[PDB]
């Protein structure tokens, strides 16, 4: 339909980078999104480009690709894409991705405001290729390390970040002013837990569980460990994927419960709050995080918990006896042991009640979440840095960390994205003000050389 | 369509009750139906009739009238009704109600589980004028009684009930084997406002309102406190019913929040979940109520929410000055003060924040719920029955307070309704789970004689 | 929960019935159901048993087993059942049906009118076995011949109803003053079409399409012609039940389109508009069929269509070239040839625009709907008993078909259901109205009998 | 949040203008704003701006302000507006209007996309303020004149465009070498009404109703016939807005049926299906029209017949004797005479049935649609510049009308907008393809010039 914007250029790696980024998914895709939209005369009338790079540890673009189910479906708005909600005008709307594709009309008449979550991967990617000149894939970032341009002083200017090749195994390191960590989370594994094959998080659902169980026809048992959206989605899903398997829900909770997306409530995402959010008490967020839970975490949509309830009550129909059902939920429970070293194939899973019996499984999906800690083991060698007495980054309103002003220059920083719920708000590490966000994040980082 | 099945025959109040009811609104009514139908050979093979009274202080059946908001609906499937999930054969369903009156096929073109309130009061009423020869109306009951039928034992084995006719102030006595309690609830005010007649509880929002604020074309100041069901209808019908007022709705959360009845949580409502809850200890049935608060307080149902939410965003289409709005919404905020001496029409209301500004107004409705503590002052004189060292009533799972053995006769009893939450669990004062514990109550009370 | 009503008595064969009903479908069913609610004390006041018996060529009860297809929905309210809105107290009801298999309360709780065609069927023989004393199952009717008492008279006043015994095929016969012909529907196909076992009607879609395509994983190609809600069910499910199968759907309309069961249009099926209806003349009856076509025929739920749609647009996502989709919809054409000699496992299809291109397929489904003429060859040797001139069987209003009056005895008779379309409405062939009718027919059949 | 686009110059109306355009609604509008987007070299590369006038007899932008009932609501996608289906980056689009007054983020927490017929009519206005200086308000054009620059010669190679100021009455000519004539549809009424003031066509519903009925208390008898979409509005609007009138519906036909925008049926709208309807023969395109008609014409969105059909059945809550019902619906009517010479208030409207009794009202609003031939008599004067035997406008694939080669020079033409269903579509009087349609009018008309 139109011409794809032009491609910002490429950097030589030995040359010092305005701004380094680490990760390329959906937060570091919305501040090159911005970058592109702030240089563009047509959409920013003030506007030589930023030496600019960001580093990915997948082979290529990939969102989530391990909890891409079948019939998966955005728990968002497509206006919350990565632009709209700074700018409609933007070539990199959800909206004008659809129309370049030739699917506009056809996606109207769905009448959705949510995507499969397949579409909306193939969006970002399409997005993400426009930037595949500034991308370095299969680059794992292992840390950043303090520069001073005059080594006598006693002040830093430039951060070298090292990555790890992942296919080659070979080191790189690039120098940069200013690095942006956009890394997302890591799995979080209750700690009473054996490792075993066996016993898979949900985030490597669709790419290790068919690795383990390749007989899709196989009586398998397999349980779900959780009652988030997570332990939902792979709980219905195998009961497709693996049809004649024995699936089992456990839960500590009595019950999968809905997420709040009503409208009031839902304003707390909205991308002018985060002002809001992040000018309270540390005491009035903490609370506020809390009474807001039910909108982020351990909640499933309503329309896939109303299905699940369906799939039981058919059981039902057909059985009244519950113990005999194919497909169970054990609510109010917590697992207490695993034996994991018999000959079978099978582990056995003891129970007992969560408020203050053995199940025989071939796998165990484990859906209890993320951490979002990571960014602490990339910067540990640059944690003197921070002000006297800190033992945790304290990122500012603009997301870039305190250091210590006699320290650091003040051309040089280190910004966070995506980790910041706790001084930032639920929308932090989610997609509803990414589009806004990056806005910001431009401003922040290339704000003079934008002036 | 067909007959009305055979009335229940009075009894004269110089005789000894068996059961005397005070109290016929839904929870009464449910055990005078269930009562019916145990004494009917068509539903029970097994089926003299109990000598039976109901003692109600309206003047005739009504229910919530206060509150009946025009286009107000039912929150509860019509399933719940007074019989169907005891025996759907009942004359006195829902679905037979409709066919009594011509209507069941039309109300089938609805596709609604939730009448009107409205519709569903009448079918209420319906069934309750069947009961006409044994409900005394406009009879307030003061008291209740420890009697002797032999005064010179210590065993109590009757009850004297006295009510006071409330037109003619006259003072009634009635002596019965077993008292029934089921009164619900009385208005819970804040106790930091002032008695003024400008400040009016939600439970009388239809009937002493328009009785202040005479002229609904006058453009009066109207404030609602409160975030829940009674605090929502009451803040969108205030702009029906005076649409040229300026309504504000004060509330310390931040936002309405949406009530739950997704199918798994909602199963805490089912009939047989009484004994699962009832039978936990004092501590997880309190923690249970908590977790499942959503489902029952301080919550607003997502239709309602949408409607309101979508009347805001239309005042911001005509006007993007929140401040201008006729109608607006304040949230976390407190009252701290109200200045009702002065010689204007309005009460100033202070504000502040509910964290850890004033409004003048014609009348403020006060939406902040109910108690369930009156039958403590009708039961006083009865105190001295319980077991020693007691200070609250308790209730067994049949809801029969526990009483000393030796200072109460076997076939004597009281009985509580609609206020036992803390030991039966949240359906205790809903439709919810009425037409069983109807059927429980009947067994409970006339099990010899039905044996 | 309840014990069952009293089974009615069963007949000699050799001894002259009251009734004799053919076929022991759902409108046979709802008037077994509706003569013993009319036997009932309970339920009738007024209330010796009449000497009845149902002919079914089934084995058991089976309500359409070739189209139940997983997940498959009823399109009708379950207060449509088979008594309720005759009689809500009916021990027949759905309602009283969940509450006897203990499920009501978890029925309650999916919120829908509209069940699986699978738990409904399961009502509807959870009704029928009920009545198994008097119903023969495994025995086709093959006529029904005029009998006279007198045999040197010139009057008619019993049939006797000859079956074929399917297992045995020895032939059987019965006889009776009154005969209920409710046999349903015959396969409809288009006459352009050659007799070949890959060519199968929607009717025998669960039975005979997985006996011809064994094996669920091979990559077969199956068309589907027409647009009607079995075509849409049947080309939705076989992308389930074949996954690696390109289906495709043959339509010479140019889109599905929606049923309509909006409430005011919907009002057509209200049991008292059959009076209404009945007694319009030929012509506007025919203008009303025609008005209100899209509430019967052609049509689909508008949840199916939508739920095809979205598949369609997935396919779209994945590859925007139509011709290579693995389901594809082919609108406005007409099959003009089928090729189905050759040594292939594949048919050719030749097609063609259907206003005023070939595919090879391993099996055709038929989804062209049903014809209700079928009781014309039962009644081929009591034909020269109508009215002299009359070529075809003119049922009254209440479904007894006209007979000259000096061939046949007053108490005699014949009566037709589910095939009046064109003199009773288009509620006729559905469930909408068996309820109400199966009281009528009760009254007008044994009207005499029971007064 | 951006700045508005440059605005367009305007023309001295002395100058020979290139365009000159009847009418400035939506049709009109859209092509402005392809016009604005195609000289616009941030969306087209390639791009003196072409000499334009608009011309619109209402004194300002207004959208069907007649029809603005309180509540009313767009039945097409808001992605149908008037730019993002041509290109979803245009300033014009109706998430960029959101977005400009900062209300984006409020809209996107409604989840529709359906808004207001008020926001709606507002982001047109917002649209068509940025072209204030190239339309001329209250001028009403009454003809279009063929001219000759050689009037020796036997070539038309312009058209004198005269209108009528609307407050002054005075008359202005502009010369133009193109007219596009986008004028909408006039007011249909039955003949067989005559004419008074008591009898309002739907159109003028907002305005001229309060006008004749000033006291909204007063208890008025007022019907509204017809049954399509403005039939059902006022009916409904009418029971709020004179909440103790008397109310009734006149329809021919027997029941209010939904609109079908199902989603296989609804791409009879898509932009790109225009080139496959024009294709089609008359005789298909007439059948076609007649196919999908529940598409457009005669027919109601199903959550409005829902409401009303509530409504009436809350009245028959409250009383099940119909005729004495506040407000009824009187089907398969047709009206015979109107008595409205009488001495009262009210006309006496005879009613009789429809298929092949009186009412007393204040007023009769009449629901009868538009016809779209108001154009015949703007081009009266131009009618023998068709080729010879032509007595209709034939337009193109690319709306211009078809004219006598050797009588007009082929940098002359007229294009018709919104009259031409019969060749292109039930799309074309709606907004369904003005985005689309607005950018090939561009490129039909400016072509050369943007070469
Ligand atoms: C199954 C699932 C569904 C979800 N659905 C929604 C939804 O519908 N709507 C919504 O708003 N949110 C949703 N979320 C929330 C999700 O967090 C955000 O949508 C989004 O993924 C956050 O973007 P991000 O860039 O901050 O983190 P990520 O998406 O996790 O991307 C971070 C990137 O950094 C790479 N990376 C990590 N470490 C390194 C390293 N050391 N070196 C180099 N590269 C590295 C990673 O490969 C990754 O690509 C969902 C989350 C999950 C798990
Ligand atoms: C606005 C509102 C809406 C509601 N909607 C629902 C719903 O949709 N679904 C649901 O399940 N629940 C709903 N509820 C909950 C409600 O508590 C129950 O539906 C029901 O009213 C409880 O019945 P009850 O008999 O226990 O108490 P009540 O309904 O309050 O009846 C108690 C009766 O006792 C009488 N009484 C009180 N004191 C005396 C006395 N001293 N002497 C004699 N008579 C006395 C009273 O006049 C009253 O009639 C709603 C409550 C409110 C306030
Ligand atoms: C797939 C499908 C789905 C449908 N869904 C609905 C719905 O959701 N709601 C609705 O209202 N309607 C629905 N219908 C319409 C259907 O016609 C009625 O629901 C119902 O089946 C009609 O009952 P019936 O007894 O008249 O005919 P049938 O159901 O066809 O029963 C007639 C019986 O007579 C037996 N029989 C036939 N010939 C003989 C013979 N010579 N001798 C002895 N026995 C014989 C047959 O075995 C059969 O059991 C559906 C129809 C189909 C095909
Ligand atoms: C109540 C109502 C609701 C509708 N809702 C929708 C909807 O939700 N979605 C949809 O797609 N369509 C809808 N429509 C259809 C409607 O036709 C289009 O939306 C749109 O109005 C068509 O634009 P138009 O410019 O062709 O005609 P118009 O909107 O009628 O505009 C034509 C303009 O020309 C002016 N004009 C007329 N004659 C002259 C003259 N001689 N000289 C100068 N100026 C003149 C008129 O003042 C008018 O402004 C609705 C129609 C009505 C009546
Ligand atoms: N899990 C995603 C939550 C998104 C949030 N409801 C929003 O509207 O931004
Ligand atoms: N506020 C009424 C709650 C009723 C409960 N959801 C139930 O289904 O019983
Ligand atoms: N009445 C408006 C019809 C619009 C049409 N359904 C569309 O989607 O374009």
């Amino acid at each position: 339909l139109s011409l794809d914007p032009p491609r910002l250029r490429s950097t030589p790696q030995d040359e010092l980078h305005d701004l380094l980024c680490v990760g390329f998914g959906p937060a570091s895709l919305a501040i090159a999104i911005a970058l592109h939209d702030a240089l563009d005369p047509r959409l920013n009338k003030s506007a030589a480009q930023p030496k600019i790079c960001f580093l990915e540890r997948q082979k290529q673009f990939a969102w989530h690709s391990g909890m891409l189910v079948p019939g998966s479906k955005m728990q968002i708005s497509f206006i919350k894409d990565l632009a709209t909600l700074r700018d409609p005008r933007s070539s990199f709307t959800f909206l004008n991705y659809l129309h370049q594709k030739g699917r506009l009309i056809h996606f109207t008449n769905l009448s959705t405001f949510l995507p499969a979550r397949l579409e909306f991967e193939d969006y970002m990617r399409w997005c993400a290729q426009q930037f595949s000149d500034v991308v370095a894939y299969g680059e794992e970032v292992v840390e950043v390390i303090p520069g001073k341009s005059d080594p006598s002083s006693s002040v830093v200017d430039f951060f070298t970040v090292r990555s790890r090749n992942v296919e080659t195994g070979e080191i790189s390191a690039r120098r940069t002013r200013k690095v942006v960590i956009a890394i997302g989370g890591t799995a979080k594994m209750p700690s009473g837990l054996p490792q075993d094959p066996r016993i898979i998080h949900s985030s490597k659902y669709c790419t290790t569980l068919p690795a383990l169980l390749k007989d899709k026809s196989k009586p398998y048992n397999i349980a779900v460990l959780g009652s988030g959206q997570s332990a939902a989605e792979i709980f219905h899903d195998l009961q497709k994927r693996y049809p004649n398997s024995r699936t089992t829900l456990i839960m500590r909770d009595s019950a999968m419960r809905p997420s709040d997306d009503s409208p009031f409530v839902n304003e707390i995402f909205n991308p002018e709050r985060v002002d809001k959010f992040y000018s309270q008490s540390a005491a009035e967020r903490q609370r506020s995080l809390l009474a807001d839970k039910a909108t982020a975490y351990s909640v499933v949509r309503l329309e896939l918990i109303e299905e699940i309830y369906n799939d039981m009550y058919l059981q039902r129909v057909k059985n009244p006896d519950e113990t005999q059902w194919q497909h169970r939920i054990l609510p109010e429970r917590k697992i207490t042991r695993v034996e994991h070293h018999g000959p079978q194939s099978r582990m056995r899973i003891h129970l007992k009640s969560s408020k203050p019996e053995t199940l025989e499984v071939d796998a165990l999906m484990v859906a209890t979440g993320y951490n979002r800690n990571a960014h602490e083991r990339l910067l540990s060698k640059v944690q003197h840095l921070r002000p006297t007495g800190q033992d945790q980054w304290k990122p500012h309103r603009d997301y870039r960390v305190e250091m210590d002003p006699s320290k650091v220059s003040s051309e040089a920083g280190i910004w966070l994205q995506g980790c910041n719920e706790r001084t930032h708000g639920l929308s932090d590490s989610l997609l509803s003000v990414l589009a806004v966000r990056g806005g910001e994040m431009v401003q922040s980082i290339f704000g003079e050389q934008l002036e």
